[PDB]
């Protein structure tokens, strides 16, 4: 569906911080949550795939975005960083924050 792919696109394009995520899905809220430490918010869109009736689909389309189908799913400024364990490696290493550098987000 171009549709389903149009839509995904738009949440990804229109939002410096695009997450997919899942009802009740620890590492989504652990994702979440790390972004959000970064002040994030203003700029952050998180989409619930499961409460849609295309989840397959869209779990389809960001597998052939980022290699994988799970949730969550972490684009920043339409660069993909990955699951959470890509963010906590990111964050930890360095890497996170000089991204939200580059984007003026974090001093
Ligand atoms: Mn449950
Ligand atoms: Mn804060
Ligand atoms: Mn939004
Ligand atoms: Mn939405």
């Amino acid at each position: 569906s171009e549709a389903v792919k149009k839509w995904v696109n738009k949440i990804i394009e229109e939002n410096i911080i695009a997450v997919f995520a899942k009802t009740e899905c620890p590492y989504c809220i652990k994702a979440i949550s790390i972004l959000k430490g970064y002040n994030l918010n203003s700029h952050m869109h998180v989409e619930n795939i499961e409460k849609n009736p295309d989840m397959a689909n869209i779990q389809a389309y960001l597998k052939e975005l980022t290699g994988k189908s799970s949730v969550p799913r972490i684009f920043i400024n339409k660069d993909v960083v990955g699951g959470c364990d890509d963010l906590v490696k990111e964050n930890d290493e360095g890497k996170l924050k000089e991204r939200l550098q580059k984007l003026g987000l974090v001093n």
